[PDB]
Order: structure tokens, then sequence, then C-alpha cells
């Protein structure tokens, strides 16, 4: 209890800071938990197709439980469902696994990690022929379905969505019995989804900022596209404050109650990661923030560099204005 929490409409709080693991790697994603864990996280944003989660759970067991530092009902865990796994008769197996690579008996939230499916079975990218990407046609209110059965179970307390428009958002509300809690996107000063998170407010769901610090460290990228730490604007609110830049960048997102998960392996990057409520941007600098929107968007799947991975796929929710 580092951070504040928001309400989400089942009752839970929800820490408006979490820990991101994409990319901590086994070898190293145990100890970054643990310090997280220890100087005051509750929240963990997790993933089967991270590939990580088998560590994690070592770090999680040995901390977290009856007997243990962590309460297991004070931490808030989310997972998310890999896109091979979309099929009613999947679901469950999928979850399960994350559960056991974890050690958990629950998790908090779990979401469907994009609206389009892969090719069943047990390889993650599956490929044709050309090497382009193998797809299944599973619709993605089929999955949320088979999704609801698991809260059901007890084997979830809620269900969300991850790199969804507002248009399969309300055409998974037209079905929905469990409805789905957050929305978890890609957002910062760059990309500020101002239109996307008011849709959420009137529908119930609460946001999650992924790669709010612009993901600065992403496996590739382009050489001229302008880097959202270095920003002008940030560096000199920064220094205003006495702040890191990416405390900037956190302060702004969770001022206006959207949820961020950065990620970080460094110990005092994580401490100051979550050190983001005890300072206040005045309404004029919340505006020059609000005036970096530029429609820059980091994290597009790529493959085969002999490529923009979904692009042309039907399902591909980025096509929309939002
Ligand atoms: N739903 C989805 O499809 C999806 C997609 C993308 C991301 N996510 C989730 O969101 C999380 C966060 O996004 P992300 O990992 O893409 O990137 P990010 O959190 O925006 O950026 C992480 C990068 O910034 C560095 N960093 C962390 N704290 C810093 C600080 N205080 N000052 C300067 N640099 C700092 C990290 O380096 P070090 O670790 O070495 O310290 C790392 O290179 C992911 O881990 C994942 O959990 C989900
Ligand atoms: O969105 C992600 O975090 C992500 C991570 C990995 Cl490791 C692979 C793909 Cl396609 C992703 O989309």
């Amino acid at each position: 209890m580092a951070a504040s929490c928001v309400l989400l409409h089942t009752g839970q709080k929800m820490p408006l800071i979490g820990l991101g693991t994409w990319k901590s790697e086994p070898g190293q994603v145990k100890a970054a938990i643990k310090y997280a864990l220890t100087v005051g996280y509750r929240h963990i944003d997790c993933a089967a197709i991270y590939g990580n989660e088998l560590e994690i759970g070592e770090a999680l067991q040995e901390t977290v439980g009856p007997g243990k530092a962590v309460p297991r009902e004070e931490l808030f865990v989310t997972s998310k469902l890999w896109n091979t796994k979309h099929h009613p008769e999947d679901v469950e197996p999928a979850l399960r696994k994350t559960l056991a690579d974890l050690q958990l008996e629950y998790l908090d939230l779990y979401l469907m990690h994009w609206p389009y499916a892969f090719e069943r079975g047990d390889n993650p990218f599956p490929k044709n022929a050309d090497g382009t990407i193998r797809y299944d046609a599973t619709h993605y209110k089929d999955t949320w379905k088979a999704l609801e059965a698991l809260v059901a179970k007890g084997l979830v307390r809620a269900l969300g969505l991850s790199n969804f428009s507002s248009r399969q958002i309300d055409d998974v509300l037209s079905v929905a019995s469990v409805r789905p809690a957050v929305l978890q996107v890609e957002c910062h000063p760059y990309l500020a989804q101002n239109e996307l998170i008011a849709h959420c407010q009137a529908r119930g769901l609460e946001v999650t900022a992924y790669s709010p610090l612009g993901s600065s460290d992403r496996a590739w990228r382009d050489p001229n596209e302008p880097v959202l730490l270095e920003e002008p604007v940030v560096q000199a609110l920064a220094e205003k404050y006495n702040r890191s830049p990416a405390q900037i960048l956190l302060r702004w997102q969770v001022q206006r109650k959207v949820i961020c998960i950065p990620k970080s392996v460094t110990p005092s990057r994580i401490l100051q990661n979550i050190q983001v409520f005890d300072f206040t941007f005045s309404p004029e600098e919340m505006k020059q923030l609000d005036a970096l929107n530029k429609n820059l968007r980091f994290i597009v799947p790529m493959l085969t560099v002999d490529v923009p991975r979904d692009a042309g796929h039907p399902l591909y929710p980025f096509n929309d204005p939002y």
C-alpha cells in the first residue's frame, strides 16, 4: 500500500500503479517482484506470452500467502489469455496453466490480450507457408462467454479487455453477463486516448495505461521517432518538481485516475515509479502535457524482416478512429 486505488464496479480496489513484467526475464524477474512487493507494490501485471510466469510464481510463493510477508487478499494479480487460446475449450486449460505457473489459486483480473485469435495449438506464433501468421476465426464474443464460466468456478474475480476498440467493447457489452471491469491499452502523452477513456467511463470500465513511459527499449524501433522520456516539456516539469521524467509521465496519468503499470527491473526506478502521489500538477501544467498528443503509437505487432503482423486483419483494433 504505497499506492492509491480505484474502485472497480465489482468492489475490488485496484492500485493505480502496478509492476509491468514484459521483458523481465527468468533470471531477473524473481528479484523484481520481490523488491516491488517489499517496497509497497500490491499490483502485478503478467501474461502467459511474456514467458516468465513460472519464475514470477516462485517469487509469489515465497512472499505471498498464509505465513508469508504479504497476505494474498492484499495482492492484485492480473494475467492475460494469449491469441492461440481463444477457443471455448482452451480458455480454461490456458488459465489453469497460468494459475499453476503463478502458483495461485485465483486471478484478480484476467484479460483477453487481443480481439483476434491465432491457430489453436502449442505454438504461440503459428505460421504459414509464407511465414505470415496463421489465424483462427473464433469471435471474441464466444471467447467472452467461456471466460465468464471461469468467474463462476472461482478461478478469476474480474474480467477485462486488452487492445479492444470502442466498437469491439460495445459489441462485448451487448452479450456480457459479467461486465468487463478494465480496458488495458497503450497510453501516455503522445497517445492520450482521451476519446476511448471517455467511452470507458460512460460504460463503467476502468483504464490501465500500458507502455506509460513510451517503452524506450522495445525490440526494434524507428531511429527517427521521438523518445517520450526526452520530451522537452516533460524534462522541464521534471526540473521544476525535482522529479524524474518517468515520474512526470506517471503523475499525469494517476492525476486523471488512469491506472499505470510501468515495467522496471531497476530497484531505484521501481521505488520512484510508485512515488507519484505526493505532488500535483496545476491545470496549466496538465494542459501543457495535454498539448503533446500526436497519435503516436509505439506498440504495433511486427514480424519477419526479410512488417506489421496483424494490421491487415478485419478484427485489428487500431483502424477505427478509437
Ligand atoms: N496489453 C498488452 O498487449 C501489453 C503491451 C505492452 C505492455 N504491456 C504491459 O505494460 C507494461 C509496461 O509497458 P512496457 O514494458 O512496454 O514499457 P514502459 O513501462 O513504458 O517502459 C519500460 C522501460 O522504461 C524503463 N524505465 C522504467 N522506469 C524508468 C524510470 N523511472 N526512468 C527511466 N526509465 C525507466 C525500463 O528499464 P529497466 O527495466 O531496465 O529499469 C524499460 O526499458 C509491460 O511490462 C506489460 O506488463 C501489455
Ligand atoms: O502486447 C504484448 O505485450 C506482447 C508481448 C509479446 Cl512477448 C508478444 C506480443 Cl504480439 C505482444 O503483443
